[PDB]
C-alpha cells in the first residue's frame, strides 16, 4: 500500500464546512484538482482509497458517490453496514488503515486520501508517521461550522512546489486560493 494523505479546501477562518455543505460557492476548478489529486495512482493494476466520515460520505451528491475509480471507505461507529453505494466501512480509522494491510486489499490499494471530516484529519495529523497534507487555501474568511485542525509547522514542512500541483493563485467566482502541499514524518 502506498503513501497515506489527507486533502482538504479551508478558509482562512480555518472553515471546512457549514451544515453539511461547503463554506463557499461551488468552485468547479477546486472540485476538479480535488478529483484529479485522489483519483491519480502511479500503480498499475491498483486504486486510490478514499476515507471519510459518515457526515462527509453523506454530504456528497448522490450523483457523485461512490467517488469513481477510487476504493470508498466510510468511517461509522453507528454503521452496521456500508451505506448504498459505498464500499468499506469500518469502526476507526486504525481500523481501516489495518484492513488495508488484510488480503482483500492488500494488492489493490495504492494511495490512501483522507478526505474529512474534522475529527478523522486530527487523528491523522496528530499519528506518527509519514504523511502529507494537500491543502487548499480558499484566501476569504466564510462563515462555518467545522473546522480544519491546527497544522503545527514545527512539523509539516510546507513544500516549495509539488509536481502536478499549480503553485500560483487561482480565481473563481471571484474567490483567490492557492493550493499547498505539507510533509511530515516523524
Ligand atoms: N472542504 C473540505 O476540505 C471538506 C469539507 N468537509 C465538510 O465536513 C463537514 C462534516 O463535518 P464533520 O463533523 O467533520 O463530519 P465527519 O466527516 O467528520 O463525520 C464524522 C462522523 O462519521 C463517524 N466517524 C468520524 N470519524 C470517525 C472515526 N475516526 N472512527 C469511526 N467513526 C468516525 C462518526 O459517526 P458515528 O456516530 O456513526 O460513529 C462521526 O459522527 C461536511 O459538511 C463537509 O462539508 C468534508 C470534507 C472536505
Ligand atoms: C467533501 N467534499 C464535498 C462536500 C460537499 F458538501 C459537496 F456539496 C461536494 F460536492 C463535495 C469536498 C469538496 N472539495 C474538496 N476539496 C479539497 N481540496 N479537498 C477535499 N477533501 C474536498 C472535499
Amino acid at each position: 500500500v502506498g503513501s497515506l494523505n489527507c486533502i482538504v479546501a479551508v478558509s482562512q477562518n480555518m472553515g471546512i464546512g457549514k451544515n453539511g455543505d461547503l463554506p463557499w460557492p461551488p468552485l468547479r476548478n477546486e472540485f476538479r484538482y480535488f478529483q484529479r489529486m485522489t483519483t491519480t495512482s502511479s500503480v498499475e493494476g491498483k486504486q486510490n482509497l478514499v476515507i471519510m466520515g459518515k457526515k462527509t460520505w453523506f454530504s456528497i451528491p448522490e450523483k457523485n458517490r461512490p467517488l469513481k475509480g477510487r476504493i470508498n471507505l466510510v468511517l461509522s461507529r453507528e454503521l452496521k453496514e456500508p451505506p448504498q453505494g459505498a464500499h468499506f466501512l469500518s469502526r476507526s480509522l486504525d481500523d481501516a488503515l489495518k484492513l488495508t494491510e488484510q488480503p482483500e486489499l492488500a494488492n489493490k490499494v495504492d494511495m490512501v486520501w483522507i478526505v474529512g471530516g474534522s475529527s478523522v484529519y486530527k487523528e491523522a495529523m496528530n499519528h506518527p508517521g509519514h504523511l502529507k497534507l494537500f491543502v487548499t487555501r480558499i484566501m476569504q474568511d466564510f462563515e462555518s461550522d467545522t473546522f480544519f485542525p491546527e497544522i503545527d509547522l514545527e512539523k509539516y514542512k510546507l513544500l516549495p512546489e509539488y509536481p502536478g500541483v499549480l503553485s500560483d493563485v487561482q480565481e473563481e467566482k471571484g474567490i483567490k486560493y492557492k493550493f499547498e502541499v505539507y510533509e511530515k514524518n516523524d
